[PDB]
């Protein structure tokens, strides 16, 4: 059972360190002390070897527990990395007089004041000895990487001080999370299919409750795990003075598939964006212009999608580098999208959200208004009309990349604004498909809607017209946006007309009625210029 209470009692200083579930059963064959006053020099070297040897014997039989490979690797490579660190080290650990009481003798025995570099030595004297003594033997035995007549694992560098405790905590905790999620997807795997009663479901609910209250203990001590930490980063001693998730709450909460039954009754991840590194037309102020009578998508008119058809090869022969290219389309974005809109925050923000629907749209395979890029997208994967569901994951995906990457560059730029807008995604963008296309119609409505009647106040309706023809011209020019309008109007009367076509109502007309539709779409209030 985890022994946190009975770990901190024992060791007494008050650090949050707790060994996993698997490492508090050994084979009890350690003794305290064999031979009490038989001391010789070498013979004391093979205890050591011996107690190599003895890290060659519990771990040959704990392999054959967990047989899968990739768990038996993490196992293996966890159990000959931990140990060394603590020989290796030579310095303070929670051990009481072991070592030092050997490298006391060391230095009686051997010479006074000359003999603890060479003693470093020592453990490169027998570090590789041990590895070299399981090679006599044959593979039959133990497991290792195949070769051509031969089995074995390369030779594994020591990592730099200070640096093999992080990855010897690191593994560990991976492990465990790794385990209890898996137990937690095998337990109460299915309950909407016959289970929507609370019988079967009490159990599962039990062991996610257990699970919720294991990450409030594991989130508080990491942060003393990191206190400790932030501590003994210690640069330049000498001194006059001494001195995927998205973020935190995701490891917290549970997982969203246990939202199904869950029914009520420092900064590393923005350096990903410095590993991301290595066209403007002003179309945001263009001047609207009639032609055939279709109007054309200023979001979509100006798509940075370019594809080299020299590099068509590359795609059946190494697509893992044009996948991290397709990557670098995104940067392309991180460096054309964010800086072309402006300052302000709700405008922009809701330019950009319309700018990634947009961009998924395009990439959703459904609409066929560019023949090139179908054609294209066709050859490299043959998709089908809207059954992707792949590549729509795979838009998701991208779309909370650049959330992320947005977040970070927003924030270093301003070092005191407030955080007004969300740092995760609301759920308004996961509106269906027709309702983003109602998003799209509807964003172009009280915008200027509102916007005509501040023109009233500007207007010269104070100034009086007389003696027929008027005084002055700037105060009527103005008045051609309400044809403007008119026409708008009547285009997205023709739009939305050619909408009942695409159905033809052969099943499924509508959700709801239009009238309801667009009222109740919104929450909280939120559809006050919307056809008010």
């Amino acid at each position: 059972e985890w022994n946190d209470m009975d770990l901190r009692g024992t060791y007494n200083k008050h650090k949050g360190v707790l060994i996993p579930p698997r490492r508090r059963q050994l084979c009890f064959s350690r003794i305290v002390r064999g031979p009490a006053n038989l001391r010789s020099l070498n013979e004391f070297k093979e205890e050591i070897l011996k107690g190599a040897q003895s890290e060659g014997k519990f771990l040959g039989n704990y392999y054959k527990e967990h047989k899968d490979k990739e768990k038996a690797l993490e196992a293996m490579k966890n159990s000959f990395y931990d140990y060394e660190d603590i020989i290796k080290g030579t310095d303070m650990l929670t051990n009481i007089e072991f070592k030092d009481i050997k490298i006391k003798l060391d230095r009686l025995l051997e010479k006074e004041t000359n003999n603890t570099k060479k003693a470093e030595d020592w453990w490169k004297t027998n570090k590789k000895s041990i590895w070299n003594a399981m090679l006599c033997g044959y593979k039959k035995s133990g497991n290792k990487i195949i070769d051509p007549s031969w089995c074995t694992i390369p030779t594994t560098e020591t990592p730099p001080q200070f640096l093999r405790w992080i990855k010897e905590w690191g593994t560990n905790v991976c492990i465990q999370k790794q385990e209890h999620k898996e137990y937690v997807k095998s337990k109460c795997s299915n309950v909407t299919n016959l289970g929507a009663q609370a019988s079967e479901s009490n159990n599962c609910t039990s062991e996610i409750k257990k699970y919720q209250e294991w990450s409030r203990k594991r989130s508080i001590r990491w942060e003393t795990i990191s206190k400790r930490y932030k501590k003994y980063k210690r640069m330049d001693i000498l001194k006059d003075v001494k001195e995927e998730d998205n973020e935190k709450e995701a490891f917290k909460q549970i997982k969203e598939q246990v939202k199904i039954p869950a029914e009520l009754e420092n900064d590393y991840i923005c350096n990903k964006y410095k590993n991301i590194h290595d066209v403007t037309d002003n179309f945001v102020k263009k001047s609207w212009e009639i032609s055939n009578g279709v109007l054309i998508p200023p979001r979509r008119k100006n798509l940075f999608l370019y594809i080299d058809p020299s590099k068509i090869c590359e795609y059946k022969k190494d697509p893992k580098l044009f996948k991290d290219f397709i990557y670098w389309s995104a940067f392309t974005e991180v460096e054309r999208l964010k800086k072309a809109y402006g300052g302000a925050r709700a405008k922009v923000v809701h330019a950009m959200k319309y700018s990634f629907t947009d961009i998924g749209s395009i990439i959703k395979g459904d609409d066929m208004m560019e023949k090139n890029s179908s054609d294209k997208i066709g050859k490299i994967l043959g998709d089908t009309d809207g059954q992707n569901e792949k590549r729509k994951k795979w838009w998701d995906m991208n779309k909370y990349h650049i959330w992320e990457s947005m977040l970070c560059g927003y924030r270093e730029a301003e070092g005191d604004t407030e955080t007004n807008e969300n740092c995760r995604f609301p759920d308004i963008e996961s509106v269906p498909q027709f309702l983003r296309w109602f998003q799209e119609w509807s964003e172009n409505f009280c915008d200027r809607r509102q916007k005509l009647y501040d023109k009233l106040n500007s207007e010269c309706i104070s100034a009086e017209c007389t003696n027929g023809s008027v005084d002055n011209s700037k105060c009527t020019h103005a008045c051609v946006n309400y044809k403007n309008y008119i026409l708008t109007k009547k285009t997205e009367y023709e739009i939305q007309t050619n909408k009942y076509d695409n159905e033809f109502k052969n099943k499924n007309s509508n959700d709801k009625d239009a009238p309801d539709y667009l009222k109740e779409k919104c929450n909280d209030n939120k559809c006050e210029c919307l056809n008010k």
